[PDB]
């Protein structure tokens, strides 16, 4: 939504916006 965040990914890292 209206903020951003960041998971531990495979290859590299994946963030969006909750």
């Amino acid at each position: 939504g209206r903020y951003r965040r960041c998971i531990p990914g495979m290859f590299r890292a994946y963030c969006y916006m909750d």
